[PDB]
């Protein structure tokens, strides 16, 4: 006691919530995933991208539950670290990371795919509503069960920390603290994979739509690299519509992508996204960020300028947002992204 009552309370909580987590994942499989496969609402390939490796996800949380239960039955309990390391360190740690990360990365894709089906297909709408009326859902909707894996990853450090900072015996406490650290690395690697997947799917759709016919037609030297442009594997820092004032007398609606080292000024033409050099030639739509600098426009608090210190011609992009905050945010983001870039 009482470091130790708290130690036992949190070890119990870990067990009891790991069980709850297993049960929901099984509900998600039995009530949604499996019957969706059988009804074939999506081709199976699509269904697997909505629930990436649900079977094996259940298994890795299951094996964790069974070890925790095995240890609880055979002990109050001293020594839990070895069990925590057995799920979160070494080859098992790696495997749990791989499987959880596959699932979590697809969360927001899954949510949208399900939501678009419900809106579009009354059959599938009635199907989800019926599954959600069932006692085994415990009042949770399909949209609440999916995020649950990512929620649980965020919980592991909280739980392992407490246990750790309430463990008296030193070698045990090191084990627990090592497992807490493993859960932090896991959460971090998953958080990074979620962003990579979110960015990847979004940029891959932008690649499909990207029209490069003008950069190919240009024999302007500065645009010869972007031939050939492939934004697919780049980091999408921020994006949004802005109005682009090529002059005081010519405004161009543009959708701009701030990647990690390029600024892309895209023209929306129906579904397509164009990179038009259009300029009074001389103002280009794809710009290297290494040299970028933003500035306020006093006559217009919604506007800003972007200039490239490397542009021997200099070469002002006057862009305007719908609110002051939003321009403020564009300037902050541009500056900070450019600020990261090393110089030769």
């Amino acid at each position: 006691p009482k470091s130790q009552v708290k130690r036992q309370e949190v070890i119990s909580e870990l067990l009891v919530t790991e069980a709850a987590h297993v049960r929901m994942l099984r509900v998600l499989h039995d009530l949604f995933f499996q019957p969706m496969a059988e009804c074939l609402f999506f081709p199976l390939e699509e269904l697997q991208n909505i629930f990436p490796s649900l079977d094996e996800l259940i298994e890795v949380h299951s094996l964790f539950l069974d070890r925790l239960m095995k240890r609880r039955q055979e002990s109050l309990i001293e020594e839990i670290g070895d069990v925590l390391l057995a799920r979160f360190d070494g080859a098992e740690g790696s495997w749990f990371q791989k499987i959880s990360s596959r699932f979590c990365s697809r969360q927001s894709f899954a949510l949208e795919q399900l939501k678009a089906k419900q809106r579009k297909d009354p059959r599938f709408c009635a199907f989800v509503q019926e599954a959600e009326s069932r006692p085994r859902c415990r009042r949770l909707q399909l949209k609440d069960m999916i995020p649950t894996e990512m929620q649980r990853l965020t919980k592991y450090p909280l739980l392992l920390q407490s246990i750790g900072q309430n463990t008296e015996e030193p070698t045990e406490r090191e084990k627990v603290e090592l497992a807490a650290e493993c859960c932090r690395e896991i959460l971090h690697h998953v958080n990074q994979a979620v962003r990579d997947m979110e960015d990847l799917l979004r940029l891959k759709d932008y690649q499909r739509r990207l029209d490069l016919s003008h950069l190919r037609q240009s024999s302007d030297p500065m645009l010869s690299e972007f031939k050939n442009l492939d934004i697919t594997k780049k980091k999408l820092v921020h994006e949004g519509p802005l109005t682009w004032r090529v002059t005081k007398d010519k405004a161009v609606e543009v959708h701009v992508l701030l990647l990690d080292d390029l600024l892309l000024l895209l023209q929306r033409q129906d579904e397509r996204l164009l990179l038009k050099s259009h300029s009074r030639t001389m103002l280009r739509p794809v710009l290297r960020l290494t040299s970028a600098m933003t500035r306020e426009v006093a006559t217009d608090h919604k506007a800003f300028y972007v200039l490239f210190t490397w542009d021997q011609e200099a070469q002002i992009y006057e862009l305007v947002a719908q609110t002051v905050s939003e321009r403020k945010n564009w300037c902050a983001l541009i500056t900070e992204t450019a600020g990261s870039l090393k110089v030769p």
